[PDB]
């Protein structure tokens, strides 16, 4: 049921990580909202970091799942799985080896993200999760912002 959990959010798309942690892409969210999932903007804990958004709720929406940990990128060399779900619907996994994460700082404030290489992706796809199991959890790592024209090489935002 872990694709349940990937909603269309504006553009793209959008990961529910807890009942109440929502991330997706920045950039796919429309300009002029005033309220998600029922419940007003001024009452939801927002948190940009460049193209990486996070969102807590005051209360739990998703009654239905289990807490995930989130972690800013992967170590070096370890496969992911990009869960890309599409407009027909139809669900597509990729994978991909991640490689440099790299980090920018500017006032106290750090974005994030990290390199991968599939082993594709279209312009509706930001907002999708990347994903791996370690141990008896699952660990997501971000979510896709950028993709090379052509090639294998996938960009996941970090927090
Ligand atoms: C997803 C964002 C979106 O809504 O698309 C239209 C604006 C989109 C996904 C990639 C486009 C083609 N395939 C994809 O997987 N991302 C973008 O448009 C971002 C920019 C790019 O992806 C370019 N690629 C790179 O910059 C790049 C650099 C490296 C090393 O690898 N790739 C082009 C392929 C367009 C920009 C964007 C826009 C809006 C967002 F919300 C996030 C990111």
């Amino acid at each position: 049921s872990i694709w349940s959990r990937i909603v269309n959010f504006g553009s793209g798309w959008g990961f529910w990580v807890s009942p109440s942690l929502f991330i997706t892409s920045t950039h796919v969210i429309p300009q002029g909202a005033k309220e998600f999932f029922g419940v007003p903007i001024k009452q939801i804990q927002v948190h940009k970091s460049g193209e990486f958004c996070r969102l807590r709720f005051p209360k739990p929406i998703r009654t239905d799942v289990t807490g995930m940990i989130l972690e800013e990128g992967a170590p070096e060399g370890t496969v992911v799985t990009l869960l890309i779900k599409r407009s027909t619907g139809e669900l597509m996994p990729l994978a991909a080896r991640m490689g440099t994460h790299a980090t920018m700082k500017i006032q106290g404030r750090t974005v994030g993200g990290q390199m991968g290489m599939l082993l594709g992706t279209t312009p509706g796809d930001c907002g999708c999760p990347y994903i791996y199991k370690r141990g008896n959890d699952y660990v997501v790592i971000g979510v896709h912002t950028a993709a090379a024209r052509g090639g294998n090489t996938v960009i996941c935002a970090t927090q």
